[PDB]
């Protein structure tokens, strides 16, 4: 086994996302556009996987731009931090996108 | 202009659902099976529409059987009454299923 | 209550009907094929409920293609315009299909 | 922190790799075609990042089909096991693709 392999892969994927490198899709929330790779977005979110199987619009009231950005960062880094976004918005956005690990953790801390 | 036409249609669809008539799909939550029409579930929510486009297995932890039963009753009757359930579970299930009008109503009353 | 919910659902169903999405039956009138959902046709009238208890052929003399198109549009829109059809044709088609609200309106305006 | 998140993501990536879903490239080794995600091959290798800056032709004289299959399985599983190939074949293929963790493991065991 190669511990650390996946972390390096995700670090490179985060670089690519930040610089738009090899990104094959764009998600639009409100007036913000987020770059993403279909293979990761679909692998993490069942809903996105169903949608893919180039621009995807999300409801701007259910999923806010700040909660979305935080969820994407978590998606590629395993670290979820907010700022300009609260717990209720990240919880509902995670539910909307079927990010079950996030939904379970948020439910745990909210209760 | 034929007011009430949609009410009679939904009443008949609900009858069919209760008796398992003309039902082309089943949703399984935990160990409980809910019969449903593919076109109604797809019309009610973007997620079901995308998934359909016979048996669908839902995560029983995120969407409980009671919340699902309440949401399907609402979908076929327009009224969402609770029982063996509460606001937090009906809201989380509505979010999971993209029942945006339910999510908005629940956020309104929860806050 | 959720006013506008049913109108949005029917608008989406009409979209599907026009594009042939998630349609489980075809009605043939004369030399034209009209795609439709079994659950909606059955809900609108007991004639189809009995018939459905893939393709249904209607008599071309009793129900003309224009009257059928007008009524099928009504079924998903609540608006029934004669278009190229005569009132006698929409009357007879409505009677054959037991669309009693249409039959009543036609009788009202036969003079 | 969400332990196990990356493992589930890679499990889904490997599933779709085997089924060829949502994949944007094919690597050809000898006369065998291996479907892959450009974002993952590039993330794991500087060489692929340069190459992608649809179909990639590898030199069958150095990168054999067996070594390639083993290395792609490693990339999508974290566990590298020999198949029909021997250690030298895997080392040479890892070197060609700059999969440094494999090159180091191979040198360790060869020494």
């Amino acid at each position: 086994d190669f511990p650390g392999h996946f972390e390096q892969i995700f670090q490179q994927l985060n670089y690519q996302r930040l610089h738009g490198q090899l990104c094959d899709c764009v998600i639009v929330v409100g007036n913000r556009h987020f770059k993403a790779h279909r293979s990761v977005l679909a692998a993490c979110s069942t809903h996105f996987r169903a949608l893919f199987s180039n621009m995807i619009q999300l409801d701007s009231e259910v999923v806010t731009a700040e909660a979305f950005a935080a969820l994407i960062d978590m998606m590629y880094t395993s670290t979820l931090m907010l700022g300009e976004s609260n717990v209720m918005d990240v919880l509902l956005a995670a539910s909307h996108l079927h990010l079950n690990s996030v939904v379970k953790a948020c439910k745990h801390y909210l209760t």
